[PDB]
């Protein structure tokens, strides 16, 4: 049944029923697996993206499933850093930054065997406590939001400027306004030293309203002042107006602050017709209910739904 994944161009459905020998089979299907995603072809592109999806929690599958991805993750590991591979230069799937290579360096605990592989990718890029730097987080998420229009994400920037004193919030603001204006929902994402904020700019019907979302400790007075300051210049009236949600999430989520940054983003992004603050306040209220083991599952999951922009 498997005979259909060569002809023609592979079905959504043909890639399930791949995944669903693999779940019900053994070495073999694992080899065969991993054959395919190492492919150049077009097929191979199809079926490394599937197994990528899968191995980032963008596709639900069973807990089976989940064993027989941590099998490949291995066998590619091994095939990455097998002295064939490192002759051949020219197998562009095993020597740059693709899912193939980033499901590989992800199979053991050993750095000394993941060194080259991250250099080909770009360091440990799979530790769960790595805090985001501004390219990797402006590259995930601006890719999230191509697909809707009326959400606008900026360039990650820091509050104030080290040998200079100077808002650069205030100055983002100004620029973006200047350029193109605000959008329906504007995303500020703004560093306090080791922690990343997320600024939403939204109006309500010729009012602009300000939201900014804390995941970790709440904030001093001094940086809070500093932000109404900025966020004065998008037309926000008195200080009040500006909402400080709050709550510390990180606790299971080691420096997750760019990874709540980026989920609250898909979060506006699917719940449009809807109030931000609700949607926001929402979220970090049910993720303090959910056990140890489902908040570091968002960890790992997000960190590699996040990368995969960083990559082919
Ligand atoms: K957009
Ligand atoms: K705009």
């Amino acid at each position: 049944g498997l005979e259909v994944l060569f002809q023609g161009p592979v079905s959504d459905e043909a890639l399930t029923l791949l995944f669903s020998a693999v779940e019900n089979g053994d070495q073999n299907c694992i080899d065969l697996l991993c054959n395919l995603a190492l492919r150049n072809d077009d097929l191979g592109h199809r079926v490394e993206k599937f197994l990528f999806d899968l191995f980032s929690g963008k596709r639900t599958g069973s807990s089976d499933i989940d064993k027989k991805i941590n099998q490949a993750c291995l066998v590619l590991h091994q095939i990455a850093n097998n002295d064939i591979t490192k002759d051949n230069t020219e197998w562009k799937k095993l020597h740059a930054p693709s899912r193939l290579l980033y499901m590989a360096g992800s199979a053991t605990t050993d750095l000394s065997k993941k060194i080259g592989i991250a250099h080909k990718i770009m360091e440990n890029l799979w530790c769960g406590a790595r805090m985001l730097s501004s390219d990797e987080l402006a590259a995930a998420t601006q890719g999230l939001v191509q697909e809707s229009p009326l959400l606008s994400v900026n360039y990650p920037i820091g509050l104030i400027h080290p040998t200079t004193k100077e808002n650069i919030l205030s100055t983002q603001l100004l620029e973006k306004i200047a350029q193109s204006g605000l959008s329906h929902n504007e995303v500020f994402l703004v560093n306090t030293g080791d922690h990343w904020l997320l600024c939403l700019f939204y109006k309500l019907a010729e009012k602009i309203k300000c939201l900014i979302f804390n995941t970790y400790y709440d904030l001093n007075e001094n940086t809070k002042q500093e932000i109404i300051e900025a966020a004065k210049i998008a037309g926000i009236s008195e200080s009040d107006e500006v909402n400080f949600i709050e709550m510390n999430l990180q606790n299971n989520v080691p420096n997750g602050c760019g990874l709540f940054c980026y989920h609250t983003i898909q979060l506006l992004s699917n719940a449009g017709q809807n109030d931000p603050a609700t949607t926001l306040r929402e979220f970090a209220e049910n993720f303090l209910t959910l056990s140890v083991e489902e908040q570091a599952l968002f960890n790992t999951q997000t960190r590699r739904q996040i990368y995969e922009y960083s990559l082919q």
